């Protein structure tokens, strides 16, 4: 059995309605994700910018122990922590089309969807999820960052 996959023109969308600082992010979303984020108590606006997508993209955030969840002023489910959404994704659209280890545009050339990079800062682990559109993508891509050195890239098509 195939997974079915938001389209990638919808996904690209909500994301162009959350590219925002984390700030923003939570100062748009409302409720508890806002209340969170003027805290400090979440500072990485892109678990949240990817529950937003899928949210309205016709995945709904499942409430599991797997994942820390919230919900915003819309009553949806929305992660926190990088690495839920990081391990989130494949349990919804399957395994990975691609994923490599030392990550380049090259390798992604003429492809359009969802990406995960993950690699490691000077202390612990760490990842980002986004679009790629083939040439760009919608926030940052983290390619061969501050200082974080990316190890994979894991990558979904959309249509």
């Amino acid at each position: 059995m195939s997974h079915m996959r938001p389209a990638f023109g919808a996904a690209w969308n909500r994301f162009k309605e959350v590219n925002v600082n984390v700030e923003q992010v939570g100062k748009l979303l409302g409720g508890k994700v806002q209340h969170n984020i003027d805290a400090g108590i979440f500072k990485n606006a892109c678990p949240i910018r990817m529950s937003y997508v899928l949210n309205y993209c016709g995945i709904p955030v499942p409430s599991n122990s797997k994942y820390a969840t919230v919900t915003g002023s819309d009553k949806k489910r929305y992660m926190f922590r990088v690495k839920d959404m990081i391990a989130f994704l494949p349990t919804v659209l399957g395994k990975a089309d691609i994923s490599v280890s030392s990550p380049t545009p090259a390798q992604f050339a003429g492809k359009q969807g969802i990406i995960i990079f993950t690699g490691h800062g000077w202390l612990d682990a760490t990842g980002h999820v986004t679009l790629w559109n083939g040439n760009i993508c919608s926030d940052d891509c983290h390619f061969l960052n501050g200082s974080f050195i990316p190890t994979n890239a894991t990558f979904w098509s959309l249509k």
